[PDB]
């Protein structure tokens, strides 16, 4: 009788507390890479535009403008995707954090119902002092780090199904050391006249919003939270269920358009977007007094301009990267710099203004 | 003896919960306002660019190119602020939610120590049934709505100094109705062999991670969580402190650049910024093969192009908006439209591509 709560019950709840706390970081890491993509794509569509501003009349410029119309749809995709990412990061950080809070408060109640001699939280090996392992298992006050880096949760603690290690403990197996704790002992009568909870007429010790319940004398039970589709289906609607759905809505969020490792891949990838072919057709139609419906030779157009397996794009990049252009320096507009070495939107906006007036 | 917890200790805590739960909505609107600004301004930069594409050598094309260079530093500023918003928005939701989770947790516990006759939370006016008033006061499960609509925390519930209404209760003030709850009744000896907490050796009933502590039998208390700068300084590093700190750091990030109510006001404002005039000075040196440093006549340069009190700018717009431009028909690049009709970015990227090819 007089049982502490077993280590095997509370420890997986501290381990899950530490993990849920990772949502803040994972959540910004997602939104931050669509922003980083927009930073790199912006720079690439301006190394393509400064060349096209220099030789407006050529066909390199025609192709570079098609590639730019595709890059501009890509950037509208990233920009409008960010509003979704913000909303999924915030909700998944609220549910996950109310869940890590409730879990921690519940085990704190147990840690403080000690008297220096015996403890309501048992150690492993039915040891009495579980209070001394609490912090090392992640039940610890929240102090978010300086660097919110993190993209990943350990999938053995949080996975796509639920929290795998939160297997149910039904009665008598959430029991830790005997002769330690008087919280789960049934009152000698109704609570109006007695001490403790009577575990009758619906009286229970519910700690941590369902995370440790005892509806019956001397048996602390943890719920099944390991698979909100499979075994744990009924807990799908609990705080812990909602919290898990949020972490999957979050993890299943799509990153918007992303650059390649080099510019020739970003350009090849752009060359395959239909926004590219559409711009070839519109600019051809415009330069020759035709309609855009006069150009329906799709693959023939694609091979002329981009090449089979985009074989023309490596070379087009090699042309753009070496071109010396003017305007980059703000004091002296006639100083020339190569496009490969021009790496800021301020510089690149100056070269484009330069030719716009030149 | 055998008291429930008093409404004046628990209800303020339920409302603080529902208030902290606004952080999601609030944080989301702070970042979303910057994105909506970016969206509206990018359309307007397209609309500037079409007139300048048509007449690339007017005084106007110079004026509008300058205006887009002012507008471009703004969008970079807006991108800086969104990135900075994501980080503040997620940390404040993380902290304000561990706090709401912990608060509802502890009070949930008092809720479930009933037998359907007496109650461990007292109703208003020392009544028995606090259990039925709970959700109405804010203690209910987290159900985030569709459309986190929020800009408005209530200030007397969450100030710039702390959480006002939660005034310390120190000994008898937590006690609700007697002859109701045997939770705070001392155990009749060592908890190792008696029922309850005896409150010796250091045993308190610690609920809500600090929000409801009974360190002595008969009597529930609450911290001073109302001034982490002065009055409650000691509580600043608790979860409730940190939560208050992060919510405050969130609200301390200023909104970034915003459009005017009309493009005419967006333009008047841009005329007033330094990068517009830095642009004019650049353009002209580039034309006249000299340096930007030779153009020291700031306010009269400003006068020619922008106008005294801008003034001229309002006409610059009304003349751009009426201009017939070509390129906006997907199919027939010769059909003409007024720029005040080209409102998607797809029609306007087409106009730009048209004059580039033509």
């Amino acid at each position: 009788t007089h049982f502490g709560v077993k280590y095997e019950l509370w420890q997986p709840e501290c381990e899950l507390t530490a993990e849920l706390r990772k949502t803040a970081g994972v959540a910004k890491m997602k939104v931050n890479s669509d922003l980083n993509s927009f930073k790199t794509l912006e720079l690439t569509k301006m190394k393509l535009l400064t060349f096209a501003a220099k030789f407006p009349e050529s066909k390199e410029a025609l192709t570079l403008r098609a590639l730019e119309a595709a890059l501009n749809t890509d950037l509208r995709a990233l920009r409008d995707n960010i509003a979704n990412g913000i909303d999924r990061a915030v909700r998944a950080t609220a549910y996950a954090s109310e869940a890590a809070g409730a879990l921690f408060s519940g085990i704190q109640t147990l840690h403080d119902a000690t008297d220096g001699t015996t403890y309501c939280l048992s150690a492993s090996g039915q040891g009495s002092n579980g209070n001394a392992a609490m912090a090392s298992q992640g039940c610890k006050p929240l102090a978010l780090p300086e660097l919110l880096t993190e993209d990943s949760y350990n999938t053995d603690v949080i996975s796509d199904k639920g929290f795998p290690k939160i297997s149910p403990l039904t009665n008598a197996q959430g029991q830790g050391k005997s002769g330690e704790c008087g919280l789960f002992q049934a009152a000698s009568g109704a609570q109006a006249t007695n001490t403790g909870v009577q575990f009758s007429g619906g009286s229970r010790i519910n700690l941590g919003l369902g995370a440790i319940v005892a509806s019956a004398a001397q048996q602390p039970t943890r719920p099944d939270l390991s698979d909100f589709s499979g075994t744990a289906r009924n807990q799908a609607d609990t705080l812990y269920g909602k919290a898990h759905a949020s972490i999957t809505e979050l993890l299943q969020l799509a990153q918007g358009p992303k650059p390649g490792q080099t510019e020739v891949e970003t350009m090849k990838l752009l060359a395959q977007k239909t926004a590219a072919l559409d711009s070839i057709k519109f600019q051809l139609a415009a330069s020759t007094g035709k309609k855009t419906s006069d150009y329906k030779e799709d693959e023939n157009l694609k091979t002329e301009y981009f090449g089979k397996t985009e074989s023309n794009i490596e070379a087009l990049w090699n042309k753009v990267k070496e071109e010396k252009v003017k305007g980059a320096d703000p004091e002296d507009p006639s100083k020339e710099s190569k496009i490969s070495d021009l790496n800021t939107e301020e510089q690149l906006q100056r070269v484009l203004d330069y030719y716009a007036v030149a």
